[PDB]
């Protein structure tokens, strides 16, 4: 019937698990759903430790904070990502260093990472953009050579793989989102993943207001209220049971687009690195508009008439007022993808026929056969 | 049957409202439950504007941030409160200034506020401790005289009144919590209250990642992911319908304690200022232990044997390692209340007979008649 860009997929299992929380009275800080969801999620990723938090933004904040990021530190990030990749650098008092993206993968270009390293660089936040893993063997090699931490922004990439390893398990710390449009949702929520048990323990302590559990209201350091609630965790357990089903659907939609755009010179889907498997959170394309002479917003209005919802690519962060002081270089590939890019519908509510209809209608609107 | 210190009170209305959210697919950022809960809450408080956020900590952070609190600013706070009153000052880069509390009300002592004002003071965060309103006519008079903002930490005080005005509507901005133990819960959540519509509009924008709604992913300033979710708001609407019932129960429990401790020289309940009505979140007492020669933890173990749960008073924040640099003065009254104080059970799950049993058993354990 209807095409959905990124709507969540909720039904009877979610209702059941949420009613179990209300009935147990475990909806808040204390309860068994949070540690159950932490352990089931860490098992899915094949990582030692996970900590459940209130958002993906909080996950990235807590990861940088745990790693001791502070004023004077430089943190390298792509120019194309959601702004919540970068804001946490500024929360810590650190300096973002923006680098351009690969023209085919749309991910942080490691050659641009290496050119931007200084005596002040402490970390890299690669983003698995639209669920597409970054060039992690090269990123990790650069980080090892310069003594840098790697924080994976895996928020769009739950289920994506890099050479048989789940995203979020390669860097020093991984960060996930369970916001409404992500491949699973808790309404709001996120997760920290790490193989360092000490980092994971200290982060769980910090996101629970740094309260000494052996005392009453005694706090040995400054913390945060960043914990996931048990209400959210009960929903996240239901969604995690369905995650394999959802990723099958995402990968199917992506393959349906990869086919109908096949051999069409004017449409380039985002490309995977060899050995990587995208989660295909939002199959996204670059359009060669030279022959077409329509803008993306014109293409989007034509699609909207046909009941096909879309979204533009993240704006280049270097043109936001707080970040333009850090605009260093042309960011040619970032601008090409923003100017010519479009994200296509991929809610797990969709049928294969809906996706095929979307891809075929776009070819009509663009006057291709 | 069982006495409960502060457990939430959830049943069929909460289940109904939460299932309406899951069924509508509105569990995340977008949806009608958040603005419905904002408007119903603002009507309950008789204030122009409310913004729903992810915690009480976030509410206080966003309030200080909105008011332009920054490095070099001094913010006056009580030495006895939950640490999340103070942490947000440090999140903003500002300096906390700790002052002692009134020996009878346990609230921020306005004479100590005035002695601690300097050329750098920008704001005061009075705390309505255990739901007991502060001396707001005097606090507001001091703030007017020195050009200071007043941010009410009303997190424990939903339903409390000051001279016929609801707490959170007196200062420039009010802050509420819906954590599991508060008088209502959304699992996790909070609320900003203000009569300044511009402050409320800019705060709602900031807690939604400062995204320009007229564009796609364009952010004109640094924001936060601090919004309440629609799942949380659907639960908060159910609880808000029951708030009058719950406050009746809280005030009943408090009056039951006020009676059985009546004329007993060794037990002093927290006192209200003339014209104020506590929400009695946790009826809390100071014990004259000179004749009794038991510590509070000894008294708590005796109560625990009788199935009476209790909690100690918030620790004095000036003895936490990050804050001891700001310990300026003796804080005599803060230490007296911590050393001799105890919080008594007041979950809205309790019966009047449970409370009477608790109060009477304490008199036995203390060897009073």
């Amino acid at each position: 019937c209807e095409l959905y860009l990124d709507s969540p997929n909720l039904g009877e299992l979610e209702k059941e698990y949420i009613l179990k929380a209300i009935d147990s009275n475990f909806v808040s800080t204390v309860g068994p759903f949070v540690p159950e969801f932490e352990e089931k999620f860490a098992k899915y990723l094949r990582v030692t430790s996970c900590v459940a938090v209130q958002s993906g933004t909080a996950a990235i904040h807590a990861a940088l904070y745990e790693l001791g990021i502070k004023e004077g530190d430089e943190i390298i990030v792509p120019a194309i990502t959601f702004v919540a990749t970068v804001n946490p650098i500024v929360y810590c008092g650190a300096t973002p260093v923006f680098v351009d993206i690969d023209k085919d993968t749309w991910d942080i270009d490691p050659k641009e990472i290496e050119k931007s390293i200084t005596s002040k660089t402490k970390a890299i936040i690669p983003v698995h953009l639209y669920g597409n893993p970054c060039d992690m063997d090269e990123i990790m090699k650069i980080a090892e050579k310069y003594g840098l931490y790697v924080i994976e922004d895996a928020t769009e990439s739950l289920g994506a793989e890099y050479k048989g390893r789940m995203t979020g398990t390669i860097g020093h710390i991984g960060c996930f989102s369970f916001n409404g449009n992500k491949i699973i949702t808790t309404g709001g929520g996120g997760m920290i993943s790490t193989n360092n048990e000490k980092w994971a323990s200290h982060i769980k302590f910090l996101v629970n207001q740094a309260r000494d559990a052996s005392q009453g209201y005694f706090h040995p350091e400054i913390g945060f209220n960043y914990r996931m609630t048990n209400l959210e965790a009960a929903l996240g357990l239901a969604q995690l049971e369905r995650l394999p089903e959802f990723l099958k659907k995402k990968r199917m939609y992506f393959e349906a687009y990869k086919k109908i755009f096949g051999g069409i010179d004017e449409i380039a889907l985002q490309k995977e690195y060899e050995g990587a498997i995208s989660s295909a959170w939002l199959p996204s394309i670059k359009i060669d508009r030279k022959k077409i002479k329509m803008t993306i917003p014109e293409i989007q209005d034509k699609l909207k008439e046909k009941g096909i919802p879309t979204r533009r690519i993240f704006n280049p962060i270097v043109d936001f007022p707080p970040y333009v002081k850090y605009k260093n270089g042309n960011y040619h590939n970032s601008y090409e993808i923003f100017e010519n890019g479009l994200s296509l519908p991929a809610s797990t509510l969709n049928t294969l026929e809906n996706i095929e209809y979307a891809a075929k209608t776009l070819l009509n609107i663009l006057g291709i056969k």
